[PDB]
């Protein structure tokens, strides 16, 4: 692929705290229109353009909740912006609008001569990661046709309508023990509703409470192996990452209580 970055991968490469690039960050003021500000993480030392990803939290949570994803994913070769919403009380439709405004914001930074990410962003290769109500927001955006990869984390929403209309390869992380967005009412029906025409996966984390997809605790191995691979394969067309997503006996992993998907990915 024209978009491939980094060494030929292994589980060890994915399990490491960082990928091949050093990372820097830049704050985006909450005064910005369209969302509550955030932090842009980006790799240093690179040339050319790369995929860009927005990461969004859930109800009454801040960007810190999901910020493990920022440096982790950036270090493999992505521009990754973790955001706050306008208020913690925003619901999924509002969160979808703010994901779109944050994506537009990154797109705009690519051509701003003062931006630290000027010229780094392939504005046709965009992804989204979102927790809980932000994961409902993620599925809403996935149904709109712009983004090329979606990772809902312990999603919450009031309908499966948008999941049934997803236009982007979608990996849902579920948390087995979730009592806030119970899997039987949210992540499972949303996955089950996804169309047959997209690459898709459901990874339910064994014993996980509702925060199990956020990163930064005891679940980084599964989150890394599936999550980085998902963005590599779907944003970079990097078929070197298929080996992690299709082949292995996922349910047999101690960290996975349930797996579903439509491998092989073609
Ligand atoms: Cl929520
Ligand atoms: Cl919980
Ligand atoms: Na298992």
């Amino acid at each position: 692929s024209a978009y491939q970055r980094g060494p030929d991968p292994s589980v060890s490469f994915l399990e490491a705290d960082r990928g091949q690039y050093s990372v820097r960050s830049s704050r985006v003021s909450s005064l910005v229109s369209g969302f509550g500000g955030g932090t842009i993480y980006y790799p240093t030392g690179t040339t050319g353009t790369m995929g860009a990803v927005v990461v969004i939290p859930g109800f009454v949570s801040a960007e810190s909740s999901i910020d493990w994803w920022g440096p982790k994913l950036a270090s493999y070769g992505f521009v990754v912006m973790t955001i706050d919403t306008n208020t913690g009380f925003d619901q999924p439709p509002s969160r979808a609008r703010q994901i779109n405004n944050a994506l537009d914001y990154l797109v705009s930074q690519n051509s701003r001569s003062s931006s630290p990410v000027r010229g780094m962003i392939d504005t046709n290769r965009l992804g989204v990661i979102g927790w809980s109500m932000g994961g409902g927001g993620t599925l809403r955006v996935a149904s709109e046709g712009r983004i090329k990869a979606a990772i809902p984390l312990a999603p919450w929403d009031t309908t499966s309508y948008y999941a049934s209309r997803s236009q982007a390869p979608t990996l849902i992380f579920a948390c087995e023990s979730d009592v806030i967005a119970p899997v039987l009412q949210h992540a499972s029906p949303f996955y089950n509703s996804l169309p047959s025409s997209i690459d898709k996966a459901f990874v339910e984390i064994n014993g996980g409470s509702h925060s199990c997809g956020n990163g930064g605790s005891i679940y980084n191995d599964v989150l890394s192996r599936f999550g980085v691979s998902w963005m590599k394969l779907h944003l970079d067309e990097d078929s070197r990452y298929k080996q992690f997503l299709c082949g292995p006996n996922h349910t047999s992993d101690s960290q996975i209580s349930d797996y579903r998907g439509n491998c092989p990915y073609l």
